């Protein structure tokens, strides 16, 4: 599923990711548009072999198992396909593995170069939430 900017918002919201470790809601919006465009079922296949996975483009190294990444750790403990579903509570329980990983939202390079130092609260402005 493709979601819409404030649909969104508020869907991250309920699912307590404003403000998550510090990070405000902007932040979260803003690193899901850059990762994925807002796009459940999008994957990207990076050279050392593993995939990113969803709406926030979660990594088969580490995070979850996809059966064809060696050595792949899967702290979400979750097939990666579940962080395609339409209903993001998946893919936000794992990111707040991730974000709680000791190296905040720099762990999404999108976040890093294009909403990091941003005026993030744009992503957000609008919406009823």
């Amino acid at each position: 599923k493709v979601f819409g900017r404030c649909e969104l918002a508020a869907a991250m919201k309920r699912h307590g990711l404003n403000n998550y470790r510090g990070y405000s809601l902007g932040n979260w919006v803003c690193a899901a548009k850059f990762e994925s465009n807002f796009n459940t079922q999008a994957t990207n296949r990076n050279t050392d072999g593993s995939t990113d996975y969803g709406i926030l483009q979660i990594n088969s190294r580490w995070w979850c198992n996809d059966g064809r990444t060696p050595g792949s750790r899967n702290l979400c403990n979750i097939p990666c396909s579940a962080l395609l579903s339409s209903d993001i509570t998946a893919s936000v329980n794992c990111a707040k593995k991730i974000v709680s990983d000791g190296n905040g939202m720099n762990a999404w390079v999108a976040w890093r170069n294009r909403c990091k130092g941003t005026d993030v609260q744009a992503w957000i402005r609008g919406c009823r939430l």
